[PDB]
């Protein structure tokens, strides 16, 4: 049962007649379908010469821009374009594939209509009401190339428009759903739009099949448009693509791999927390590896030995871990207070305050960044 909105341009083709639907959608849905496209025929045309003409130019290379061809795994290509309007921005690789040029003209007109259409649909500011035009926007085409698993995104701009509603999977607000329309285009917004709809519209993350030649077409606004969204796109390419962020941008990769460290030890110390006080209901501290399957099931994940004593490196004076007579490490709640507790009557806020500050000192430093908090050692 089809559970997506679909907008047949046969009965209502007019702006003041799609406006309403567009934003009776947005209200509910970050994903839709486009039922009977003028062009639809041409489009599949295009999509279907690809796999034997105008092949991913494979001696372009992939630049910082993250545009050019880039070999993927399991003999997929990616092929990536970026346009900007704006003069001051330098993004000079031309697209020279005529078969996706034809495709990106098509998917322009009408990615750009529906863009505006949001943008007036869930957006209320009136300077934010022009920030998308035939005079100001950027666009991103997405081609992946196989010779003959899902790949998970969150798309950041305005609109992602997909000419092919085909390989997709989204969430219809638990479990991913595949979306096969062979007939329908595929519109889903990002989190540009979600951000400055102020709380009337919210989007989700999709999955694409890499192997399943997809092609892809995002608008924004110009690149250097005021919230640095830039810098959101620049961290959505890092996560597509480690390899290349390793290669031209290892810094603000390795800083994004720290804050999923920061966002472990936060998680870790409250789930510690509630794992203590219940087994201190009970004379001798409990053995850490006893509690550790429960501090697992509670944090989702394998918790071991040496990622309890993360938190120690963040904070000495959490815990009191210490070896028994039997050579284990007994943990528990100290007794007697110092001058943190004294004048700070939260542990949690101690703790998470003195994680960030830790995370601020690693980024500010001249030294190469680590990725995760090194355990603390406990003497003998």
């Amino acid at each position: 049962v089809l559970r997506v909105p679909v907008i047949d341009l046969n009965r209502v083709s007019d702006e003041e007649q799609l406006l309403p639907v567009v934003r009776a959608i947005l209200l509910q849905h970050d994903t839709f379908l486009l039922k009977n496209y003028a062009n639809k025929a041409v489009l599949d045309a295009l999509l279907a010469g690809l796999t034997t003409k105008d092949l991913p130019d494979t001696s372009q290379g992939f630049d910082a821009n993250f545009t050019g061809t880039l070999p993927l795994e399991d003999d997929v290509w990616l092929e990536q374009y970026i346009f900007d309007t704006d003069p001051q921005l330098r993004f000079d690789r031309k697209c020279r594939n005529e078969s996706l040029c034809s495709i990106y003209s098509r998917l322009f007109k009408l990615g750009l209509f529906f863009a505006q259409l949001c943008v007036k649909s869930v957006v209320s500011s009136a300077e934010l009401q022009d920030c998308i035009s035939t005079s100001h926007y950027a666009t991103k085409l997405t081609r992946y190339f196989n010779d003959n698993d899902y790949v998970t995104f969150l798309p950041t701009g305005v609109l992602t428009i997909f000419p092919c509603a085909k390989a997709i999977r989204y969430k219809p607000s638990n479990s991913w759903v595949s979306i096969d329309e062979p007939d329908c285009l595929l519109f889903h917004t990002g989190t540009l739009l979600a951000r400055w709809s102020q709380g009337m519209h919210t989007t989700s993350p999709l999955q694409i099949d890499p192997r399943a030649n997809i092609v892809s077409l995002t608008i924004w606004p110009p690149l250097t448009t005021p919230i640095t969204i830039a810098n959101h796109l620049l961290e959505q390419q890092i996560k597509a693509f480690p390899k290349v962020a390793q290669q031209y941008y290892p810094r603000e990769l390795s800083i994004l791999r720290l804050q999923d460290a920061m966002k472990f030890v936060k998680e870790l110390f409250t789930v510690c927390e509630t794992v203590l006080s219940l087994n201190a209901l009970s004379g001798v501290p409990p053995e850490l590896h006893v509690l550790l399957p429960q501090i697992s099931s509670m944090m989702k994940r394998k918790i071991v030995q040496d990622d309890i004593l993360k938190l120690l490196t963040i904070w000495s004076d959490a815990y009191v871990v210490e070896l028994n007579s039997r050579g284990e490490l007994t943990m528990n709640l100290p007794k007697r207070d110092n001058l943190t507790t004294l004048t700070n009557k939260s542990r949690t806020l101690a703790f998470v305050e003195r994680a960030e500050s830790w995370y601020q000192q690693v980024i500010a430093s001249k030294d190469e960044i680590m990725t995760d908090v090194p355990a603390f050692k406990i003497n003998k």
